């Protein structure tokens, strides 16, 4: 099925998934002087004091620390979003160099790393039917380099060789999603999509301009990893990112001046 490879890559997921080439893809290159700042916006708010994590899943793409959101426990709010966003589960992006890996781009930058916390609307009840919705989900993104470590990375890094291969879990309880925010919650946002199939177009993002830094050990971790399931050929879990997509008829928002 799709990947990251020469020949099931993201030039390929059209065939699958026409919505591939559709009217508000993701992600894109974030132009800082096109982008304009908006006094609309309301402050960001990013409450995530009762998170509670469960697991933690490689599913031969990239892994996901996936969380409790069967009441409001770790949520966003304000910014661009009306209502409330409940936190269902994060994952990663990243290179097989520090040159690359990120998904958005910063005036064509890339990033080592991109983290996405994945979020959906409670007004529609659950994920499943927000993903029917233009204002289904929103996804906080958040830029990764190379430099110091990040400690509150470091129980994801840690716990990565017991999910070498496709298919593997373990718990991963009690794990505090606030240790992977930057200070500064300045942020970009703009209407788009999921940057996997199925590539639903249903998400606000909102990507901070601050990037975290993690220690090259953390993201050489990260590049250990396989796609493939146990007992299979090894295919290390590395550019499990897709490239910029048109930006067609949309604009690109400031929260800060
Ligand atoms: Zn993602």
């Amino acid at each position: 099925h799709w990947g990251y490879g020469k020949h099931n890559g993201p030039e390929h997921w059209h065939k699958d998934f026409p919505i591939a080439k559709g009217e508000r893809q993701s992600p894109v290159d974030i132009d800082t002087h096109t982008a304009k700042y908006d006094p609309s916006l309301k402050p960001l708010s990013v409450s995530y004091d009762q998170a509670t994590s469960l697991r933690i899943l490689n599913n031969g793409h990239a892994f996901n620390v996936e969380f409790d959101d069967s009441q409001d426990k770790a949520v966003l709010k304000g910014g661009p979003l009306d209502g409330t966003y409940r936190l269902i589960q994060f994952h990663f992006h990243w290179g097989s160099l520090d040159g690359q890996g990120s998904e958005h781009t910063v005036d064509k930058k890339k990033y080592a790393a991109e983290l996405h916390l994945v979020h959906w609307n409670t007004k529609y009840g659950d994920f499943g039917k927000a993903v029917q919705q233009p204002d289904g989900l929103a996804v906080l993104g958040i830029f990764l380099k190379v430099g110091s470590a990040k400690p509150g990375l470091q129980k994801v890094v840690d716990v990565l060789d017991s999910i070498k291969t496709k298919g593997k879990s373990a718990d991963f309880t009690n794990f505090d999603p606030r240790g992977l925010l930057p200070e500064s919650l300045d942020y970009w946002t703009y209407p788009g999509s999921l940057t996997t199939p199925p590539l639903l177009e249903c998400v606000t993002w909102i990507v901070l301009k601050e990037p975290i830094s993690v220690s090259s050990e953390q993201v050489l971790k990260f590049r250990k990893l396989n796609f493939n399931g146990e007992g299979e050929p090894e295919e290390l879990m590395v550019d499990n990112w897709r490239p910029a997509q048109p930006l067609k008829n949309r604009q690109i928002k400031a929260s800060f001046k």
